């Protein structure tokens, strides 16, 4: 699976190793080995979420086929980033094997 | 709606409050309430657009039910071009827009 | 075509002009005029790839309008380009292909 996290938290305000712990959490939540989970974190962006520029984060999850998981990812992200659930949005994307290189 | 804007303009050359004004613009253009509009701006990137590295921007727009036909998208893009060329001081030829329909189940 | 490259290499360690050379390389590999090739490079990110945070890169390729043989050859040549330019092992690079139709282009 591929996880992409955009956030407007400055890079020097994000917990060190977030990408590694999010990788481990997604492995458990999605039932996959950690070495098949890929995580990309992009901090320091300019973001409006639900029309507000308050601190927020967007998570995208892509996997083969169609994939609550949302509840578990909210749990982890609220704890790591101190963001309320109202400041986080999650999207899921299906892939087909021909798209993998 | 979800709007994602990549640009090679430095952050200091992106006008303050752009993400908020693009929010209101997208709500009017797409016919969605502002509290459902999400904007992500990623400045300072390294970009080539149409083979040139001069200042440029790429905008991606994703939404349920509204960006699924050429007739719909031609109408939306005209309004988004007029807004971005004014805000970013870029020529129309330096901006590319892509539309992605979302299916309802994809929202977590 | 649209190429987007995410990497956790700090911007200062990405070779200068990478986006120009990737543009030219992609035109040759994908068989498209260079003026139809768009490249976006996002460096300095935080990434875990195959469970490791060692330097890595992800390349996404979207084209308007492949065979298994075609995309297999494209992937191999993009691996060759990225390992040379970024000094990464092949195990530190992932590639994804995405479909696009003309009605999606403004
Ligand atoms: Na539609």
């Amino acid at each position: 699976p591929f996880l992409e996290l955009d956030t407007n938290l400055p890079a020097n305000r994000v917990p060190a190793g977030l990408e590694k712990r999010l990788c481990a959490a997604a492995a458990s939540i999605l039932g996959k080995p950690a070495d098949r989970v890929n995580v990309t974190v992009r901090p320091g962006l300019a973001m409006a979420l639900s029309g507000s520029t308050e601190p927020c984060a967007q998570l995208s999850i892509s996997s083969i086929g169609v994939v609550s998981h949302s509840a578990h990812f909210f749990e982890f992200l609220t704890k790591e980033l101190a963001l309320g659930q109202d400041r986080i949005l999650i999207r899921f994307f299906p892939l087909e094997s021909w798209q993998i290189g």
